[PDB]
C-alpha cells in the first residue's frame, strides 16, 4: 500500500473528519487520527491510506496546504517519525 502522512491537523478532527475529507480519491482505503494512549488527547496528525502509488501522489499534491477545520495540511509519504 502507499501511505501518507498528513500534519498539522486540529484536535478537533476526528477519524470521522480525516476520513470525509479524502474517502473520494482515487485509490482510497483508509484514515486514522494519531492519538496520545497515555491521555487520548490528538496527536495532531494522522494516516490516509492508497491502492496506487500515483493516486496517493495525487491526493497528496490536491489536497497539500489546503484547510481542513481552519489549518492547512501538512502532507507527506509516510516515513519513520524522527528524534
Amino acid at each position: 500500500t502507499f501511505n501518507l502522512f498528513v500534519g498539522d491537523l486540529n484536535v478537533n478532527v476526528d477519524d470521522e473528519t480525516l476520513r470525509n475529507a479524502f474517502k473520494d480519491f482515487p485509490s482510497y482505503l483508509s484514515g486514522h487520527v494519531m492519538w496520545d494512549m497515555q491521555t487520548g488527547s490528538s496527536r495532531g496528525y494522522g494516516f490516509v491510506s492508497f491502492t496506487s502509488q500515483d493516486d496517493a501522489q495525487n491526493a497528496m499534491d490536491s489536497m497539500q496546504g489546503q484547510d481542513l477545520n481552519g489549518r492547512p495540511l501538512r502532507i507527506n509519504w509516510a516515513a519513520k517519525l524522527e528524534h
